[PDB]
């Protein structure tokens, strides 16, 4: 049916994103593999269903992931998995397993990025 596979990433912390996106670069990878083992290649296999988006807002992706938990589907807020304490201070990343991409698309906005840097204007 519907099947996605996509890891939103929460860029723009006003906080360091230095050692922050390194740390959870690498919880990025123990996060995906944690889905990614048998889940993936469960449905993924065909692996043309695989995008990164960026998330609009902690409080809508904690709030729609729990919606996509609610039907059986494996998603989780990807942080310093090392640590556990305190979520903030790092930025907000999230796995998702085969999400329609159809409630995804309006939802993780998987319209292109606007370039936020500067574009051009025949200047």
């Amino acid at each position: 049916m519907t099947l996605k596979q996509v890891i939103v990433v929460r860029d723009d912390l006003k906080l360091s994103r230095g050692k922050l996106a390194v740390q959870v670069a690498h919880a990025a990878i123990i996060g995906y593999l944690k889905s990614d083992s048998s889940l993936r290649r469960k449905w993924l296999d065909e692996g043309q269903k695989k995008v990164v988006l960026k998330v609009k807002s902690l409080e809508e992706l904690l709030g729609i992931k729990h919606k996509a938990e609610s039907l059986g589907l494996v998603t989780g807020l990807v942080q310093d998995a090392g640590l556990t304490e305190v979520p903030p201070g790092t930025i907000t990343a999230v796995v998702i397993g085969p999400d329609e991409e159809r409630k995804i698309d309006k939802v993780t906005g998987n319209l292109p990025l606007l370039k936020l840097e500067h574009h051009h204007h025949h200047h």
